[PDB]
């Protein structure tokens, strides 16, 4: 029951895709993505060709990870899989992997780098990020790399979180300091940085390196007090922290002058240096700032996600074969 494939060369590489996808045209370069038209649905879609999916053990595992994560995400504010295919007829000739998802208008960098945003828009966009995160977090997945370029927004201001400017600007302070045991709330920190940027047209913490970045952070949120410092396991990290000149916590209502006071309040709750005290995604959705969008009955959580594979060390052929299994067992979504 194989579809008919067709070949073509687009700048860099070849492309071998079922006839169902038409008028492929590049959108940029981990992999490279083409805008296509999808004849089965009439929707514009993006087809990503993975670059050398099984070049190493790491690539192999990463190809598998991404396919696993994509197959699991079924939610309005998160990128989902319309299709995955290979030109291979057998495991033995399995070498190329292509992923298909909805094409979305632009990204959040292409929306904050056009104007500021008005308050009503920021509410809607941050709301949708939080609702997508609540879902992702409920599967015990941590995004880790949230930033404007990872948020796809279309012409209707609908937002989808995806994966794949500096990443550093959005990273939680615990990650910079190399804490092994950070949790989900690293993603809340990033959301906080995103929201502030949307409200001011400015990157909140545009650090030039990780040391700068921390200095910029502590300057706003203050240096750690005693209850936090007592939870820091690394002697050297604790020293860096305690040796850098003490800074006081800033009044956010002064730093975010003229912003809505409910947005200032959310921001205070998001950008807590101590990750144990940071508001979660579920809690942030019930904050007042979102009172016109919030519905506790249309804020779904995810099915369980098995990421036991993350702790496994496998051969390149075994990661590859696990990926093949997943390409074959893929069930297309309800085409509605
Ligand atoms: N329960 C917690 C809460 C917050 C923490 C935090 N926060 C960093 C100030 C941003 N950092 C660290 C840590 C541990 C080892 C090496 C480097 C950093 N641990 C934390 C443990
Ligand atoms: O995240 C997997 C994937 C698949 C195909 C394209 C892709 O990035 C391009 C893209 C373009 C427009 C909206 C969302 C993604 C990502
Ligand atoms: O990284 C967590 C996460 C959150 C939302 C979507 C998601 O899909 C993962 C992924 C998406 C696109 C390309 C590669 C991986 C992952």
């Amino acid at each position: 029951e194989r579809p008919t494939f067709y070949r073509q060369e687009l700048n860099k590489t070849i492309w071998e895709v079922p006839e169902r996808y038409q008028n492929l045209s590049p959108v940029g370069s981990y992999g490279s993505v083409c805008a296509a038209f999808d004849t089965k649905t009439g929707l514009r879609v993006a087809v990503k060709k993975l670059s050398r999916p099984f070049q190493s053990i790491i690539h192999a595992k990463r190809t598998y990870r991404e396919l696993r994560l994509l197959k699991h995400m079924k939610h309005e504010n998160v990128i989902g899989l319309l299709d995955v295919f290979t030109p291979a007829r057998s495991l033995e000739e399995f070498n190329d992997v292509y992923l298909v998802t909805h094409l979305m208008g632009a990204d959040l960098n292409n929306i904050v780098k056009c104007q500021k945003l008005t308050d009503d828009h920021v509410q809607f966009l941050i709301y949708q990020i939080l609702r997508g995160l609540k879902y992702i977090h409920s599967a015990d997945i941590i995004h880790r790399d949230l930033k404007p370029s990872n948020l796809a927004v279309n012409e209707d201001c609908e937002l989808k979180i995806l994966d794949f400017v500096a990443t550093r600007w959005y990273r939680a302070p615990e990650i910079m300091l190399n804490w092994m045991h950070y949790n989900q709330t690293v993603d809340i920190w990033s959301v906080g940085c995103i929201m502030a940027e949307l409200l001011t047209g400015r990157t909140l913490f545009p650090g030039t390196d990780h040391i700068d970045q921390l200095k910029l952070i502590l300057r706003l949120v203050g240096t750690p007090g005693a209850e936090l410092l007592k939870k820091i396991s690394s002697e050297s990290a604790r020293n860096y922290i305690q040796s850098l000149t003490q800074m006081p916590k800033m009044n956010f209502a002064n730093v975010f002058i003229g912003a809505n006071p409910l947005a200032v309040d959310l921001l205070e709750k998001m950008l807590v240096l101590d990750s144990d005290k940071r508001i979660t995604a579920a809690q942030a959705l019930a904050h007042a700032y979102f009172a016109q969008y919030h519905d506790p009955d249309d804020e779904p959580v995810a099915d369980p996600y098995d990421q036991s594979f993350e702790s496994r060390d496998l051969l390149i052929d075994e990661w590859k074969s696990l990926t093949y299994d997943e390409v074959i067992s893929f069930v297309p979504p309800p085409l509605d």
